[PDB]
């Protein structure tokens, strides 16, 4: 049933975890997008969601960063995988945060809450933004410090890494935030490009049509906020067929 095997599991709190798994032979995508992914329910049917993929186009291993909710049929199964046991995973990519779903540009914003981070995840690891941009830039805004924490340490790693960290020297600005609980930087994505306080701690232009570009994920309450700020300096959306200045994956 589209099985693939789990490698590796992290729990980062009660409510977030992450997962590697071994890679469909037919999986062709490109950094950004999601598939579906699921297990079987109680009387042998799938119980499949959209997934983003957070492991760049180029790694042979897939990883998956997942709420989990108390409720929910995937994901109060989906917190108890172990490696060695199985999930469903589809092999077809689809999805508009890819870098071919935007106008070419100077730089290049990835903007994420909670687990929106995931297709980030992927894209900061992808060498095509670091060929086609000259500064990546990072925000993650949470709520809670350990909400954070998948991605700290993807970025500590990656930073280190003698091959990716090569990549983005110079190039990729990481602005993680906290919203609820006390951090060295906080506030809302939103609230942080419309006051400006981001291009402040940055040291960096304000937001502009001509050089930025931007990706937006994460649930519909902060696409539609962040969108009107993003509208706000004249950056207008695309996707394709039509690229524009930015592109967003509501869930
Ligand atoms: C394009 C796309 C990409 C996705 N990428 C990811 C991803 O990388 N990681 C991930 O964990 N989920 C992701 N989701 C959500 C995912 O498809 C499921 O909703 C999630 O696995 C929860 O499934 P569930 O059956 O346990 O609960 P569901 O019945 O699907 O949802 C129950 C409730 O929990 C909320 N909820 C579900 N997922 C989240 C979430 N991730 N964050 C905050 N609230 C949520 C829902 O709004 C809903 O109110 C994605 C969804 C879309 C459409």
């Amino acid at each position: 049933p589209d099985a693939q095997t789990v490698t590796s599991v992290r729990h980062w709190t009660d409510t977030l975890f992450s997962f590697r798994v071994t890679r469909p032979q037919t999986l062709r995508f490109r950094s950004g997008e999601f598939v579906m992914i699921g297990l079987l329910d109680d009387n042998g049917k799938p119980i499949m969601r959209a997934y983003s993929i957070a492991s760049p186009a180029w790694d042979e291993e897939l990883e998956f960063y997942s709420i989990k909710v108390p409720d929910g049929p995937l994901t109060s199964r989906l917190q108890h995988i172990k490696v060695g046991e199985q999930i469903i995973l589809r092999p077809k990519p689809v999805g508009t945060l890819v870098i071919d779903a935007l106008l070419p540009g100077k730089r290049l914003w990835f903007l994420a809450t909670g687990t929106g981070i995931a297709p980030f995840a992927s894209l900061m690891r992808e060498p095509e933004a670091y060929e086609k941009f000259d500064e990546v830039i990072m925000m993650h805004a949470c709520r809670t410090v350990a909400e954070l924490e998948y991605g700290r340490q993807l970025v500590e790693a990656l930073q280190e890494d003698p091959l990716i960290g090569e990549l983005v020297e110079g190039k990729l600005k990481y602005y993680p935030t906290t919203t609820r609980e006390e951090f060295h930087h906080m506030g809302r994505i939103t609230d942080n490009l419309a006051s400006g306080k981001v291009f402040e701690d940055l040291g960096i232009a304000p937001m502009n049509p001509e050089t930025d570009r931007a990706m937006v994920c994460g649930s519909l309450a902060f696409n539609v906020d962040v969108m009107k700020v993003l509208e706000s300096y004249g950056l207008r959306e695309g996707a394709n067929s039509e690229p524009r200045e930015f592109v967003v994956e509501k869930y």
